C-alpha cells in the first residue's frame, strides 16, 4: 500500500541534490545540524548500484518525500538506511520503505546458502523515537549501541606517552602488508575478511600511510596494535584501533589514538571521527573519552530474523 500520488522510482544521480536535503530535513528533526550535501550523496553513492540497491519515494510537488539504500553482506545480512522527511511521517512511509528492504533480501535470498540465517538490521539514531517505535512495531529489536565518536583539532593533542617497550611505526607499503593485515585480522576478528579482499579494500588507504600507525614491541619487532586512519574530504575517520590479546591492558590504544590525533592536526585536519560498538546501555570505553573526543551520536542497531538458521554473517 502506498499513496495514490506518490511515486517510488529507481534513483538517478541528479536526485543527489534533492536527496541530500531530505536527509538534511530529517537530520534536523533529530536534533542534528543540517549538514548533508549532495556531495556526499554521490560519494556514499560510489559504491552500489542505483538502479537495484536504492529507492526514491517521489512526492506529488515533485520533491523526494522519502529514500532509502541498502548495504549488503553475502546476502545474510542486510542493512538499511531509510529517511522519510519529516512533513510525511505518519503517512505509512516509514512502513513502506521497511518492507522495500525486507523484500530486497527475499527476492534475493536464494543467493544465500540455505541453512544460513537470514537477518535484515536498521541503525537508528537513539533520539528519534518515531523510528525507534516503527522498529518495534515491525519486529526489528535493539541488538547493540553504536557510537559515533568526534573530535576538533584545534591545539595540540597531548603527546602519547607510549608503555615500555613499545613504539610507534609508521605503516611502510611494500613491507608491512602482511604483518598489518594479521595484526588486524586477530586484534579484532564484523566479517573475517581474507588478505587479498583486505589489500582491495584498502588499496586507496595505503596510498596515504602517515596516517597508518602500528604499535610495534621493539624487541620482537612485531605489531601488537594498530590505528588505521584515512582523511576523506578534509575530515579524517578511523576505521580500526585495537589492540592484539597479549598486549592489552597496557594504555596502547590510548598512545595509538593520541599519535594519530598528532598526525592530523599537524597536518591540518580539523575534525576525525570514528565509531565503536557497545553493549546496550554501557556506554562508550573510557579509551575515547581519554583520547580526547566527545559523543556525536548514538545509533541503537535494530535487527529483525528474515529466515531462521545457523549464523553466517561472521563465519
Amino acid at each position: 500500500t502506498l499513496p495514490d500520488r506518490f511515486i517510488a522510482r529507481a534513483p538517478v544521480p541528479a536526485d543527489a541534490p534533492a536527496i541530500a536535503r531530505l536527509i538534511a530535513a530529517c537530520q534536523e528533526a533529530d536534533g542534528d545540524e543540517p549538514d548533508a550535501s549532495a556531495e556526499e550523496v554521490l560519494r556514499d553513492w560510489e559504491g552500489l548500484d542505483l538502479g537495484q540497491e536504492a529507492v526514491l519515494v517521489v512526492a506529488p510537488d515533485g520533491e523526494a518525500a522519502a529514500y532509502a539504500d541498502v548495504l549488503n553482506r553475502r546476502y545474510v545480512q542486510l542493512s538499511v538506511y531509510g529517511y522519510v522527511h519529516p512533513r510525511f511521517r505518519g503517512m505509512g512511509l516509514g512502513t513502506w520503505l521497511v518492507q522495500w528492504g525486507e523484500e530486497w533480501i527475499q527476492d534475493r535470498m536464494h543467493l544465500a546458502p540455505a541453512e544460513a540465517q537470514v537477518t535484515v538490521q536498521h541503525y537508528i539514531r537513539a533520539s528519534s523515537t518515531s523510528a525507534l517505535r516503527l522498529m518495534e512495531q515491525h519486529g526489528y529489536r535493539p541488538v547493540r549501541d553504536i557510537w559515533v565518536m568526534a573530535i576538533t583539532l584545534d591545539q595540540p593533542p597531548p603527546a602519547p606517552e607510549w608503555p615500555e617497550g613499545i613504539t610507534a611505526r609508521t605503516f611502510v607499503p611494500g613491507l608491512d602488508e602482511r604483518a598489518t593485515y594479521e595484526a588486524v585480522e586477530e586484534a579484532f576478528g564484523r566479517p573475517p575478511s581474507t588478505f587479498e579482499r583486505w589489500l582491495s579494500m584498502t588499496q586507496s588507504e595505503r596510498k596515504d600511510p602517515e596516517l597508518w600507525l602500528l604499535a610495534v614491541e621493539t624487541d620482537s619487532g612485531h605489531i601488537v596494535g594498530t590505528c588505521l586512519g584515512q582523511e576523506t574530504a578534509g575530515k579524517g575517520w578511523i576505521g580500526s584501533v585495537g589492540v592484539r590479546r597479549p598486549w592489552r591492558g597496557r594504555g596502547i590504544a590510548l598512545a595509538l589514538l593520541q599519535e594519530v590525533f598528532g598526525v592530523y592536526y599537524r597536518r591540518g585536519v580539523r575534525e576525525v571521527e570514528l565509531s565503536v560498538d557497545a553493549e546496550s546501555r554501557t556506554g562508550a570505553p573510557r579509551l575515547y573519552r581519554r583520547a580526547g573526543m566527545h559523543v556525536k551520536h548514538r545509533y541503537v542497531l535494530h535487527r529483525k530474523e528474515i529466515r531462521p538458521g545457523i549464523d553466517l554473517s561472521t563465519t
